[PDB]
């Protein structure tokens, strides 16, 4: 019989996928088949009827000894939470079988979305964060800025100090009252605006929802890691000035015309100013972080064959438990 | 709560899906869009690892009083019947409320892609087929084939003969017996080439997987029409000699580079050329079938917006009978 696999969000938490280390897995080998080139990612297209309402299909195909082709198709509307009381981003990743190209899953995708997200600000910190680091910053108090957090704190045990900020005050006071519980002896820190937020982090985590820059370059400590999830929130004199700039995929920043392509088309920067692609401090291929007077900055298109190989780990989990529920296409 | 509603094969023919009807009514009114321009529909992106050998994301919002978005993610393995038994396409149709953007509807594809694709066909013919035509030619013996002929004999009772051809005989044989046997009345021929087949169809529906031409302008009787479902079949000199080309959209053919892109890109097509798109014939817009004479050929790249609003369609009627399995989606 031809059959799926549903998995919901609880079905996909029950699954392990409520926690950062099967991403962070997922993403080191996905990373790692991105590097050797062994993937073919499709320019994503986007279906507008704000830059944040849309819903984008993200089809991907990663090879390897455990290939699997899926693709996310993810939407957002700005006016969810505020409006209607329901989370912004919603979406189904689907999963198939290179061999046939049949779809074998179907699960829910914006849990794995964001913590695939988070994941990527945790293997690029294991490179480029300063070792030890103690502050972090969080700007966005949203489901994403949410996943970011838990997975940081996951991932790094030495942190002692969470900044704090959203725009909406409100945001801001709720995420850091609830954290502050979870983590009791760890100092939240809301703060009155983002630039006290940027310029204590040793590791600052983008996670808004403008397309407006307001991050300058000399809110940055010496020594600071950036990772710029949320794209707009950082002026372009921080990629001309940051000792070095990593992103996930070159190509996808240089389409027309992404900040990065902007910078490329004047003459302010290149292939040739770029440090790394993400995959390639995986492999050990190029050094990250090389002193802790670097300012490091990550810019992330992010990729479907990030959401695929997480769902794909998560799937194969389901099925070893028996979670979900089995579907018959015919 | 987040629900959807998961519509395999069996539900969506239980909800009308194995008859045309609901493919003619649901494709009319999407035309009446498309020629509206109420409907935004990306460039599909393939995702190959065959020209056959793939899977495409097809996303698609249709406008109007009862608008819908969602995406077609449809693939194929040229190999699936040969090496394993199984169907040669396969897929889900994803259906997400434009409010909010969130999935509604999980639902298999196959089925519901080769019976719009077969409406195409039906909806072109209304308009550009000889009124009364007694003989349609099949060419080409699989699910499409089979949908298209199907399709067409629920829609035309005035069909009296059946020309039917595959390369493999042994399709053909197969395809004529259940065929002979299903319409006792119509006279389903063998034929022994394509040419014998094409010679004598008033109408002509080409549904085979090569992507060599072999259908040559002097195969087509005065006042064929020609409904080049499989793209490929037809010869460059078709496109020239015909005395009408019909596309179901012109940014579509004319991207780069397809036949009628190739035809265009030397100087021997121009839009000016082309008689109409299928839409503007649907509104009344621009005349269909002038004379007996006409030899007419439609060339339809194949659109996401006839997929999500068939399955549309076909999701109000299955909840109106309380078909299919209702999801969770958290």
């Amino acid at each position: 019989n031809r059959e799926m696999l549903y998995l919901n969000r609880s079905d996909i938490e029950q699954a392990g996928g409520n926690h950062s280390q099967v991403y962070v897995d997922a993403l080191t080998e996905a990373l790692t088949a991105h590097a050797h080139n062994d993937f073919v990612q499709p320019l994503k297209p986007y279906l507008r009827q704000h830059i944040a309402d849309r819903i984008i299909a993200m089809p991907s195909h990663i090879g390897g000894e455990h290939a699997i082709s899926g693709i996310k198709w993810i939407g957002s509307k700005h006016d969810n939470p505020s409006k209607r009381n329901m989370e912004r981003a919603s979406g189904v990743i689907i999963l198939n079988d290179p061999e046939t190209n049949y779809p074998i899953a179907v699960m829910e995708a914006s849990l794995i979305s964001s913590m695939r997200t988070a994941a990527v600000s945790v293997i690029a910190a294991k490179h480029l964060a300063k070792k030890g680091f103690k502050d972090l910053t969080i700007i966005g108090c949203g489901l994403i800025g949410d996943k970011q957090l838990q997975s940081m704190l996951e991932q790094f045990d030495h942190i002692e100090r969470v900044f704090v900020y959203d725009q909406f005050s409100e945001a801001c006071a709720r995420f850091v009252d609830r954290w502050q519980q979870q983590r009791p002896e760890i100092n939240f820190i809301a703060t009155e605006n983002a630039k006290e937020a940027v310029s204590n982090g040793e590791v600052v985590i983008t996670c808004t929802v403008t397309d407006q820059p307001y991050i300058e370059y000399d809110w940055l400590q010496k020594g600071a890691f950036i990772s710029n999830i949320s794209i707009m929130d950082v002026h372009k004199e921080v990629f001309i000035k940051a000792d070095k700039v990593v992103v996930d995929d070159w190509s996808q920043c240089n389409r027309e015309k992404k900040t990065i392509n902007q910078l490329v088309l004047e003459g302010k920067f290149s292939k040739e100013a770029l440090h790394a692609e993400l995959g390639q401090l995986v492999t050990g291929d190029i050094p990250g972080r090389e002193d802790d007077d670097e300012i490091i900055l990550l810019n992330p298109m992010g990729m479907a064959i990030e959401d695929i190989s997480s769902a794909y780990f998560i799937y194969q989990q389901a099925q070893q438990q028996n979670i979900g529920t089995t579907l018959n296409l015919y």
